[PDB]
């Protein structure tokens, strides 16, 4: 874990963090991190690699304020599965069938709170066949990617 | 089961299922302390673990909180610090490894609404390169746990 901290700049750390995870198993990934009580995303760090068309649909159609992944992020320090129980409202359940066109069906999503109040999410989703092999494979990697979301929360907070 | 301390009632229970697993991880001590966001001294702290009534005492008596390289760090990070030796620096290990403290990790504890904290772990040990391998041994799971404390402990210090 640590090469993240010791990587030289943004683009080598990118491309650290994108390969851990997919060595672990999941072909996409987004890092995202805002400075404490930020009023908007003017000032957010985002770097992964998503689908780009997919990144800009999120922005365009106003999705933070929809993805129950990001209000879940500003009550815990647990990480939040992207399960079918997480879509409650038909606004939220059409955030998840856009989601599923783009690509991203089976995933985590892990809430980032810095020591110097920087608040953010760590997301991840693994191209799997059903949500029986996404969750056995989730459940081998977690106590990895557990530790994985802090030494990039600190690094990432660094470079920022 | 990590869902044990979130179903818990009252501090008693919590802190003795808390005690007991990291009695299982092979941590024989432990310190939970968690302060409310911006706080400015220790009055309204939640602080709860097996550490010697005699040691806590002394602790407190003496400053130490300013002393104890440990709290430093947790202000700064969200990885763990290992306990591995200024004057009162010095003064402050050479007590702590007369108390029997000698060996060990502090996990800094940041929560989801400022909360700010440790997690702080002594393990029993021949000598130190001992420790390292049992705190090793276990690191992942420790992970987890010192966010499943924390989300928990909040709630249970803070809330309910
Ligand atoms: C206020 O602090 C914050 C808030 C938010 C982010 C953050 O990274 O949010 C974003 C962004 Br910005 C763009 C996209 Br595209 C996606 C997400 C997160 N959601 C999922 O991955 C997701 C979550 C569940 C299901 C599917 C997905 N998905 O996008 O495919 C960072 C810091
Ligand atoms: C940032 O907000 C905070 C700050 C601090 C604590 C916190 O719990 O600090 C305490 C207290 Br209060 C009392 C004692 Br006794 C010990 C500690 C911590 N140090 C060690 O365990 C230690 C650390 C290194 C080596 C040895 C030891 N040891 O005590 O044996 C909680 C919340
Ligand atoms: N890296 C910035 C702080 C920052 C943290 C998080 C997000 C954006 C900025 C300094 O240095």
């Amino acid at each position: 874990f640590l090469e993240l901290e010791r990587s030289s700049g943004k683009l080598e750390w990118s491309a650290i963090l994108q390969k851990m995870a997919s060595d672990l198993g999941f072909s996409k990934i987004l890092f995202g991190l805002l400075p404490k009580d930020s009023q908007d995303y003017e000032n957010a760090f985002i770097v992964g690699n998503y689908p780009a068309a997919w990144r800009e649909h999120y922005d365009r159609a106003g999705y933070a304020r929809v993805d129950p992944t990001v209000s879940h992020c500003t009550q815990s320090v647990l990480p939040i599965f992207w399960e079918p129980s997480i879509y409650q409202t038909r606004k939220q359940h059409e955030f998840f069938e856009e989601a599923s066109a783009a690509g991203l069906v089976y995933g985590l999503t892990m809430p980032l709170h810095g020591a110097r109040g920087e608040l953010g999410a760590l997301s991840l989703s693994v191209e799997a066949e059903n949500r029986a092999e996404a969750n056995r494979f989730m459940e081998s990697v977690l106590p990895t990617l557990w530790m994985l979301k802090d030494y990039a929360l600190q690094s990432g907070a660094g470079l920022a």
